[PDB]
């Protein structure tokens, strides 16, 4: 359309997008290739297994270089499609723009591509098809957040009866409301300080306004309180008992947790009754939740080698036992539901989250979740989706951003921290004010203060 920005590219002068293609996933995929040597040593050194792995090396040695050297990308064959059932989408993109290559590429599809490329390599390999190459990854660095882990499931033990008894009803409970916004927002770069408030009396006092008053000074864009009105109202509504909330995942680990955490909340004080997950079909973004990996944060809870809170009955174990059990409860009796798309893991912005988007599962998703109270788009990848990854000025107003999801009947709450040079709907001045501190410990990048994760938006779409 004439006035709609093109997409950020592999080669827009100066961008985050630009180092992330040149410099980036290089890395990444190095970081594969040495995961996948790390796995091999605890195998043995022979077989269909340990030799397969070593064809999957050396192609992503050859695929990493491919990058580097920006080849044009090539379409999906005829076998890769079926036997790694890759969609469709992909090949008709490529059809629709001939020779694009790594140097010069729409920074959204050839990201999406480069998992695709990494995950037809699997499929291939019978004795890899399901292994996640980003599961040591994930695993090791959700290890790393014992302290916070217990500490919100030490919080969780301490409000459930209060939780009850604001269910069977508030201002208490807006304040939690926003604490649990802000923990699944910034995910595992929550400050302790926000986290070590573990009591509903902590949580009201002096230390716990203050840390989400440091919290909130990030959110430059702030929607909480319209999804507090939506499910607040929902909840008082007279009619209609049934309050659904969607999750479109983002990270596992830590991240996940905090979903969980939010979700869990909702349900215990009566702003959901449903809480319906989107994880990836396939590892993707290096740590995007999958389907299996919310088994594995339960696994994990349970298992003291892994979080190791002492003997079964200190405190902290109790805790973490209780929240394991209740996500188990939770998804016996439908209140939490799980589920996949491969739509997720194409190319396709959410302006396909459309009844015209009739191929690839779009409009299937979408009629269901125009069904959905409050569906919550977790991250910066799904708030690149939501905008198209476009080069919209960054006081662009949202609804425009997100295109037909302004108006098709979904209603969504962006929770992002920025991690790219997509940014909207920002007051006058403030692009300004930003690029100006933060030019001064990183010259040339000024208006990369929103690609680094420090600053976040929270951003709320009625859908009408
Ligand atoms: O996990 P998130 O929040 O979707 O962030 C993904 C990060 O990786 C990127 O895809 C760039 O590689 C950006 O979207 C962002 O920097
Ligand atoms: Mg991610």
């Amino acid at each position: 359309h004439m006035t709609i920005p093109g997409r950020f590219m592999t080669i827009d002068k100066g961008t985050f997008g630009e180092y992330t293609a040149s410099t980036r996933w290089p890395i990444i995929i190095q970081n594969a290739i040495d995961d996948l040597s790390k796995h091999q040593e605890t195998e043995k050194s022979n077989g269909t297994k340990f030799e397969q792995g070593e064809v999957i090396k050396k192609e992503l040695k050859e695929f990493r270089q491919e990058i580097i050297d920006r080849v044009p990308l090539r379409p999906f064959t005829e076998e890769e499609i079926k036997i790694a059932n890759v969609p469709l989408s992909f090949n008709e993109y490529l059809k629709k723009h001939p020779e694009v290559n790594w140097g010069a590429v729409e920074w959204l599809f050839s990201e999406v591509y480069l998992y695709r490329r990494v995950n037809v390599l699997f499929q291939r390999q019978c004795e890899w098809a399901k292994f996640d190459i980003f599961n040591r990854l994930k695993q090791s660095t959700f290890e790393s957040s014992f302290y916070g882990v217990v500490e919100l499931a030490l919080r969780y033990e301490n409000l459930l009866p209060q939780l009850r008894e604001m269910k069977q009803n508030d201002d208490i409970l807006k304040v939690l409301f926003k604490e649990f916004i802000e923990i699944s927002l910034w995910g595992n770069a929550t400050d302790l300080s926000l986290l070590t408030n573990a009591t509903l009396e902590d949580i009201k006092s002096i230390q716990g306004a203050k840390a989400r008053a440091a919290s909130e000074s990030k959110i430059v864009v702030n929607d909480t309180e319209k999804a507090w009105e939506v499910l607040t109202k929902a909840r008082a509504d007279a009619n209609s008992r049934e309050i659904r909330v969607d999750f479109v995942l983002d990270n596992s680990g830590f991240e996940l947790y905090a979903d969980l955490m939010l979700a869990a909340f909702l349900l215990q004080s009566g702003l959901a009754t449903k809480c319906i997950f989107h994880a990836k079909d396939i590892p993707y973004m290096v740590s995007d939740v999958m389907l299996k990996d919310f088994d594995i944060l339960v696994h994990d809870l349970r298992d003291r080698e892994f979080f190791p809170s002492g003997e079964p009955s200190t405190k902290e174990s109790r805790a973490l036992d209780l929240f394991a059990g209740e996500m188990e409860k939770f998804v016996s009796s439908g209140k939490i539901e799980f589920r996949e798309d491969s739509f997720w893991t194409t190319e396709l912005d959410y302006w396909n989250l459309d009844a015209n988007e009739t191929k690839y599962h779009g409009s299937i998703l979408h009629k269901d979740l125009q069904k959905s109270n409050l569906v919550i788009f977790k991250g910066d990848l799904n708030y690149r989706k939501l905008t198209g990854d476009r080069k919209w000025p960054r006081t662009t107003k949202w609804e425009t951003a997100i295109g037909p999801l302004a108006t098709n009947g979904i209603t969504s709450l962006s929770l992002r921290t920025c991690k790219a040079d997509v940014q909207v709907a920002l007051p006058e001045g403030l692009d300004a004010k930003l690029s100006q501190e933060w030019e001064k410990e990183n010259p040339g990048r000024g208006s990369w203060w929103c690609c680094s994760g420090k600053w976040a938006v929270i951003c709320f779409c009625s859908g009408i």
